[PDB]
């Protein structure tokens, strides 16, 4: 009936896409593992994404292209680790951001959405493999 | 000092910025592997982070976000491909995509750029063998 047949995402309320941010950059910046200065910085970032999820969906939304911002928010956040870190593991730092990721949706929704905390992990160790994460 | 800013981000130029999507699409029309039905869904997409790379600038740049919305594209299309990929293989098909990046690229800058046609061909084949895609 009322919610018929789609993926119902944590990204269905802006309210709740927006606690996203606002939890997951409080972990952050409460940590200071990649100092609170670029936290916030990393805060636009994510807004860029999370303000296109309303932008990038034209007039009528594909269930391929409605996906396709996850995606893109995903491999950033996979670089942020590594921006403001100027000499350093990001392996063993990016810790805390799995345990951001998780904690933000275990308060966001409560849900074990960690699937996408596994997604820029992976990434970031790709990103470490060429000259662009050393310059 | 006086030149630690320079933004060489060719999307950051109107013309630039469109003639890369432009040449994309039209290159995968007139192939006709992914069919016009996928050329003509990727561009919502793209365009999107077309629209944030003017959003993202803010007042001021900073070096983390400068280079963040960069992967944003490339995962942007990488997933986007696998889509239309559906049958089998990702690899050999992206490879049409492959086509029409080395062609965009070609024609909107000149330079090879086959670095962003890597990145957006490697992104592919970790997300194409994931158990999200096969379901």
């Amino acid at each position: 009936g009322s919610g018929n047949s789609a993926s119902q995402s944590p990204f269905s309320n802006p309210n709740t896409a927006e606690a996203f941010a606002r939890s997951f950059v409080s972990n952050i910046v409460s940590s200071g593992e990649f100092g609170a200065q670029g936290a916030e910085d990393f805060d636009d970032i994510i807004q860029s994404l999370i303000q296109a999820q309303s932008m990038g969906k034209g007039r009528h939304d594909t269930k391929a292209k409605a996906k396709a911002m996850q995606v893109a928010l995903a491999s950033s956040i996979a670089e942020l680790v590594i921006a403001e870190s100027s000499g350093g593991d990001v392996q063993r730092k990016t810790n805390v951001i799995s345990n951001a990721l998780r904690n933000a949706l275990m308060s966001t929704t409560g849900s074990p959405n960690e699937e996408f905390v596994h997604e820029v992990q992976d990434l970031i160790q790709m990103l470490s493999q060429e000259q662009i994460n050393e310059v």
